[PDB]
């Protein structure tokens, strides 16, 4: 009696798969509010209500660096949001607000009868993605509107790591060997400050600073992971509890921690 339960019962096999269930489309934003542009993507087909969630790129990056979201969470059953910045060289505090902005304007599209998600947003169901500094931003969006359900940056840097303000279930993608946002003094501190939430982190072997971008080659296990987190968090879907709670066992893995999971 989930009312947001959408889609077959997974299995690994579907979760590391390219695409999910449903059929994805895309549109660009004519008029993006209060962020540089945007490309929405959405299922044609997944039966009721969906979450939205928006996505940010890192400093001096564009929407190309975290594209390949876009497809892989919507044909699951969101709604996802991929944004180009007002300007690339913002800083992690107004890529957050310019990603809330982004999923406000879902909302609006939301109700907008000409718009191809008029009525297939869930406004109440909101998620947080995005990378480096962009990744920074999401925790921040995420601490500052904890009824935002999921966050699931990677590889974040912001020039603070106490994050301890978040209650927001929060997977953090990290990258071994990142030399832009170094796990020891970004992504593990991070990890380490927040204390009232379910969370995760889930560090890539060999990982330099870009590794669950666009066109990584971990995309099976990456995939599964932000999909099973946003699905169980996001939709309250207990299908999804083991495949975002469990350690992957993996050898792709050079370090996984989680809690409260
Ligand atoms: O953009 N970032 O991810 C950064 C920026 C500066 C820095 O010293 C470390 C990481």
């Amino acid at each position: 009696m989930n009312p947001y339960a959408r889609g077959p019962n997974p299995t690994a096999a579907s979760l590391e798969a390219s695409a999910g269930p449903f059929t994805v489309r895309s549109f660009t934003v004519s008029r993006p509010s209060g962020y540089g542009a945007g490309t929405v993507y959405y299922p044609t087909n997944a039966g009721g209500t969906v979450g939205a969630i928006a996505i940010v790129p890192g400093y001096t990056a564009r929407q190309s660096s975290i594209k390949w979201w876009g497809p892989r969470l919507a044909s699951h059953g969101f709604v996802v949001i991929t944004i180009d910045t007002n300007s690339t060289l913002d800083q992690p505090s107004s890529r957050s607000s310019q990603q809330m902005a982004a999923l406000g304007q879902v909302a609006s599209l939301n109700g907008t009868s000409s718009s191809p998600i008029y009525g297939k947003v869930d406004t109440a169901r909101m998620g947080v993605m995005g990378w480096a500094m962009g990744g920074g931003g999401s925790l921040i969006s995420a601490a500052n509107n904890p009824s935002l359900k999921a966050a699931a940056p990677q590889a974040p840097w912001d020039s603070s790591t106490n994050f301890s303000s978040v209650t927001v279930p929060t997977l953090i993608f990290a990258c071994e060997n990142d030399s832009i946002a170094p796990v020891n003094s970004s992504a593990l501190p991070i990890y380490d400050s927040m204390s009232r939430n379910a969370k995760q982190f889930l560090e890539i072997n060999g990982g330099s600073h870009s590794c669950a971008n666009s066109g990584n080659s971990n995309q099976a296990l990456i995939g599964k992971k932000g999909v099973a987190w946003m699905k169980r968090f996001m939709d309250n879907d207990t299908r999804y509890s083991t495949f975002a709670c469990e350690n992957p066992n993996s050898t792709r893995v050079s370090d996984f921690r989680t809690a409260n999971c």
